[PDB]
DNA sequence: ATGATTGACAATTATTGGAAACCTT
DNA sequence: AAGGTTTCCAATAATTGTCAATCAT
């Protein structure tokens, strides 16, 4: 009902925050790593995954 | 081809700092706000409209 | 700066300056090394020669 | 001083030079601007030319 | 109130610029 | 010699991690 999902600010040092509201009330998406799906002009982040180039 | 996108190393307390790379080839400004759209387990990174900016 | 097709500027005593996101494109580090060749008139920039399978 | 098609190191840096007899034949100014494009996973580079980005 | 989340600041590392040394005609 | 080129070092700054303050149930 508040602000879960829609648009939040970026900080001036280049990172995106996940909303407050969202994290505080459901954990469910961790923080660490990140799958980047550049589709296009949107930058459509999943779950982390292995996909391991090189040891 | 298959669900796989570029791995992604943020901070394991949060901070979702997109990928360097593509915020200087993209020329991404830091300093406004991004919408993001929560979907299940995966969350939408994009502006208003990224594909009107710098075309 | 992508290698696009796009115009950077040398350097007081002519230097190539390499973008961050282009070293890393290269994949080569503080101790690599890079073929320069010529094309006609044209710089033809080769990266260095794995010569091994990575591991 | 051909130079053509020599390998150059790569130390604590990230930026290197052209060699001599490339510079020469290029014609450029010191702080000239290189047309940067790519080839696979080679570099063309090629003189000056008025391509800015989004523009 | 207290534990967890987020934003701010600081430290580290990468890159670009400049100065110095070596080479060549 | 001296002008040119290249290599090394220093400075700048962008980014990521740490963590301390605050708020929600």
């Amino acid at each position: 009902m508040k602000s879960t999902g829609i648009v939040r600010k970026v900080d001036e040092l280049g990172r995106v925050v996940i909303p407050i509201e969202l994290r505080r009330t459901l954990g469910i998406a961790e923080k660490d790593a990140l799958e980047i799906y550049v589709d296009d002009e949107k930058i459509i982040l999943k779950k982390y995954k292995p996909n391991m180039t090189c040891q």
